[PDB]
């Protein structure tokens, strides 16, 4: 049984979904990629963007671009590990995308411009039986986090799924474990040192929704909003109100951290914290949380794919020397890897899911 | 009499030409800027833009905004320094734009969009009389680099002109004295080392005319093309095909640096080519070619208003030690400054020219 | 009656704190700049570092160098303004300083390796009558925040003064009206998002005592440890222990922001809070605390010579919406410029309280 | 029969190097490495230097830290991949280092001090056999680039031999070809637009021999000096005075490329050399010249080892179109990794020639 799935749109989570697909072994064998959707249908200039990556490096997979007849002008089928993929044209309206033309029956949808579940639902409508969007999602969608809360999809409610932001995903597998393991968070505020994304700008520009998010991005830290400030209290309903937080956009172009300062319930120690955060690291939380020992900066988390991995280090140093109830707690994200990885786990549940039932 | 000046496209040179109008003593005087054209009407965030620059900091005119009627939600006229200036909605066509009934003469194309002659002619078509395309022109367009060429300039023929690009106002003043100073250029080849613009990307994406150009910008030494290498030989058509380059855009946000590499016509030596720019510097090319002794590094040319800042050390340390022929020319420049002056120093020298005749 | 001072170690902070002096106008006047030390002595070159600098701009004195005698080599004489400092060589200890001869009465201690006390002390009995470390102290010197304790300084008692670090003259004044306007803090963790420094390396490189803090600065958000973790408590006696933080060096040249999160004494808002802190900015900390009311990134305060100036909107918009207890300040620093300005004013502070008793 | 080596100065290119010889599958069985050298012997330190690299990210070997004896306080001795290597106590003379004892012929030179040739028999003086210069090297010491020159290695007199720079190691390959296939090179002159190194700084400080190398690194492009505006002509005695070159040192932390401008002997064609050097790559030259068909930028270049991987698309876009004599020749080149790569080959070559004779 291939999962049939398509990408509307191959940016840098659409590459690195199709290529957490591959390097986990999945192509054309657990999951069919049947078609990738951009701008152009120029499959030499796919290639070429997947084959060379600025930060993750060239790929273990093998990339041609074939036609699908000498009849068309340009390389139109991307040809991967054997399996071939198909480079449809980018569609304003997702339901004018044939989805079920093709057969493909789980969409991830990562364009960036159809975050309503409502304008997502438009693949559906193309016919597409799920789709998932890597990203938060309004108007009524269904918000999961690997680890924490993928259970509670239902594949006869569940239609449009929505896989969070990357900072949600590195903070909330932190807060699953504070308050399964009882220490709970009374109150939460939080900051993500983060890397710049293709949102912002090279030099200042054009952004009016947001200000200073338009401010040259390579040469200025710059105050903004994350994801997680929403997010984590729609995965973790114990923590609606209790917990925000910005963001802080450095000039680095992947990694970022998540600063956690939350009070606790009960009272208890830091050493406490860490202990019952690495354990849950080697027992429940095994693959998306992770944690480190070493004295190391984020270039050193690029390609890492849990979803947060705990600084045991930058905490037990950092914090009040005999407090009960006030700390902090740092952990890293490679938002581009194990955000993309995560996708790919998700659509793969809910694919079994939806076959355990219908 | 004010020049009734419009910029369409309020962007880096579009901004930067407005403040170059201020801090030259123009506004409201001897330039009249009627109107600015952007994405947006809410003058409030072109006072954030204007107050505010990464690069070249605060400003020294003042900005307010406030609402033309009482009946606008936002406020859309701005004053600088007791000025108004109007916040015009963009449009798809330039002929669309209302010029002739704001009363706008000459228009200042700075979109990026225009680049071609006739779309550039929906301008006068909307009530313009004059173009200055802030940018090289296809279609047949007038370009004029100041302190070159500008008096080929005619009021009854060229209606669209351009003002080349940035390195080429930086190469042409170089290629002028040595072409003038009778040591002639036989060949020859250059290479911009230069920074990174809008037009580039924060993290790898999409560019499907230079494939090289949609790689992270700033992280990255991305090899591509000089807007100069067509544009030398339209203002010298001495260099017609014996001159051509190439640029390497790198990690820094502003200025730029030429190396051009030549072989000369008759037999001399880099101390009189040192002599002659020097002279020429200090004669003829003043305000435009400019030098200096010292040793600098990009970042002091940070809003030098010269288009070609001759290196007098950089390029006696690091030409061959007797020789009569070939030679390495260093020229810094601040892309987005100097060429912003230089189109302002074209406004009023082609709005004379008018005047002078009609 | 000049204030005889002489700076060891002329750098980042040591050429601020010149720039400083002079640009308030003291040169000559107010404040004799006897002499400067550093591992030259060659004027010309301390001449070309005054003169262009990559961040702050071409300063507005004029630097010249001159021959003390033609017997001389090389220059080694810095005439400032018609005012003639001396180039004096570095010597491994501060006893073996000539400043009893030179004149020199305060010493701006900002080589960086003779943080504690008694190395510091070397320069007194080598002649000077009092010395002001530009960094935390160790062997017990007097930790002083302009407008927090200066008032604290005794003629008689303090020879050796702390001006504390950049990060705690940006979290002191911020602290001192959360105590003075008594919502007061229980406990509190922070962090400085903070721009790379002179000690950090351009490629992997050698850091025995933390090894983070060798790594890539400029392409890495390395985490670390800060200075306002110890001196916030030795300035401000009330938060012994219930204050701590860390640092996140990341690839900006200069200007960080403090974030701090603290849990407040009584019950009380963030615009209680916002109102507070503004007035005291107007008020009572006028000059040291400051704020703004716009969208600004870290470029707009270059420059700002402010210990810490509050963004208003990061605040207010990134805090618990009704909460009582917890709260997050967000608060800018260009930490080259705005640090060297205390230095300056606590010499003429000091200097006068000396003058007023002896 | 294992090559006794020594590697002294332990940074970038000395763990590079290492990283070189286990990723070739010589250590432990072709090399044996008896010792590193650096400002500590601390194993744990030199461990984490060697797992977490910025850059090149992650090792394939596997470092352990170990004690030689229970009675030494700090892990001393590394255990990579079962091979035990010692850590020796950096030294101010090459000639207090223990090789006799520790039983090293051959030494990598590696700290950049030692660059005299009369420093470096210190190392035979302290008992080596021979030593390799990472760096172009004065006072005589033969200079050899592998692929060009190295047939001119004689084990009876050339006892301490440098590697050139990396630029000389990118260009010679090129004008070997250039030569050889008779194309000649009259004249030359280059430029390398080339990444930061750790004789940079991170923001403007002390540097007395080039001023400009003093500017803060990861913010200017930097003129400088090149270290194969010598080295080339050593290898290659053809080209003495013939060709010469500049440096602009650039914001990216690895990565260089070499901007080529030459005059040919004879009447050719870009063509005709574009094919040349796809040939050479492909027989002779092979392992140490490659070339390039894509759109590849700096970033594509991490961890290729070849010495000089020639752009074709850049070279042939970026050409004078009816030229016979006047080229530009673009070639990349990893500057860490390359080099390294090239000192073992070196080291390794030498040693079988002087097994072969004595
Ligand atoms: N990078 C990270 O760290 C990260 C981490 C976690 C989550 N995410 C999230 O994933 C999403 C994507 O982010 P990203 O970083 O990959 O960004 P990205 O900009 O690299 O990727 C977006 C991709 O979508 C493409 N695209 C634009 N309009 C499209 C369209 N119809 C419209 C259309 C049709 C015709 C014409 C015009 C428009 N149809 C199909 N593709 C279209 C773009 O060309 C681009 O390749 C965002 O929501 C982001 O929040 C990113
Ligand atoms: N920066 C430098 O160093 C430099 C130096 C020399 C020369 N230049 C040249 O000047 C030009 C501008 O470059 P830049 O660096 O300022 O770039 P920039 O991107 O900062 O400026 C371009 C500006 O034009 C605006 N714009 C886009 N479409 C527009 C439109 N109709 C279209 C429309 C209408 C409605 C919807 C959609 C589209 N009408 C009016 N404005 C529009 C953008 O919002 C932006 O503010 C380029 O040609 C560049 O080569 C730059
Ligand atoms: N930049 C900031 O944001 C900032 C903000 C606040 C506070 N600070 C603090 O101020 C201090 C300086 O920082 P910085 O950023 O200016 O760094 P910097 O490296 O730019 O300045 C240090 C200066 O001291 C010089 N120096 C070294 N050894 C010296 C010596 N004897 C020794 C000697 C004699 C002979 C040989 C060898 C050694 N005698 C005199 N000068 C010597 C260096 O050449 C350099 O110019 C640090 O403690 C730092 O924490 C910095
Ligand atoms: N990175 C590149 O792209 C590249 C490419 C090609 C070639 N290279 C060349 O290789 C050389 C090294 O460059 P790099 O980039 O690796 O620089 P790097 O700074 O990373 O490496 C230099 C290493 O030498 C160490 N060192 C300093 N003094 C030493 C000493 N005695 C002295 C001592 C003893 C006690 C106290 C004080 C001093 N003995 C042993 N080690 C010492 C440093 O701690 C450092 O680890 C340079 O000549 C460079 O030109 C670099």
């Amino acid at each position: 049984a291939p999962i049939k799935v398509g990408i509307n749109g191959f940016g840098r989570i659409g590459r690195m979904v199709f290529q957490a697909i591959c390097d986990q072994g999945l192509i054309g064998t657990e999951i069919d990629v049947v078609a990738v959707v951009d701008m152009s249908t120029n499959a030499e200039y796919f290639a070429y963007q997947m084959k060379h990556d600025t930060v993750h490096g060239r790929p273990k997979y093998t990339v041609e671009a074939v036609k699908s007849s000498p009849s068309v002008e340009t390389a139109d089928v991307l040809v991967v590990n054997g399996h071939r993929i198909k480079c449809v044209k980018a569609q304003r309206n997702p339901a004018d995308l044939p989805w079920g033309k093709l057969g493909v029956d789980y969409v991830i949808e990562s364009t960036g411009l159809f975050t309503d579940k409502l304008k997502a639902e438009g693949h559906i409508k193309g016919g597409a039986k799920k789709v998932v969007i890597s990203a938060p999602a309004s108007g009524g969608a269904k918000t999961i986090v690997m680890g924490v809360n993928q259970h509670e999809y239902s594949p006869a409610s569940h239609h449009v799924v929505s896989n969070a932001s990357c900072t949600t995903n590195c903070l909330a597998p932190i807060v699953h474990v504070l308050t399964k393991e009882n220490f709970g968070i009374e109150t939460g505020l939080m900051t993500t040192i983060h890397s710049y994304t293709a949102t912002q700008k090279t030099v200042d520009g054009v952004s009016l929704k947001d200000w200073r998010g338009g401010r040259a991005a390579a040469v200025n830290i710059i105050p903004s909003t994350t994801g997680a400030a929403k997010a984590v209290g729609m995965v973790i309903p114990s923590t609606k109100g209790k917990l925000t937080g910005m963001s802080f956009r450095v000039p680095t172009p992947d990694v970022s951290v998540v600063d956690l300062t939350f009070r606790a319930t009960r009272d208890t120690s830091i050493q406490e914290i860490d202990k019952a955060i690495k354990k849950a690291a080697q027992t429940y939380m095994k693959g998306i949380l992770g944690f480190t020992d070493e004295e190391l900066v984020s270039a050193d988390f690029i390609n890492d794919n849990r979803s947060s991995v705990y600084d045991s280090k930058a905490t037990l140093q950092n914090n009040l020397p005999g407090e009960k109830r006030f700390f902090k707690v740092v952990s890293w994200y490679d938002n581009e890897w194990a955000y993309s990885h995560r996708v790919v786990d998700l659509v793969r549940y809910m694919a079994a899911k939806d076959a355990a039932s219908s």
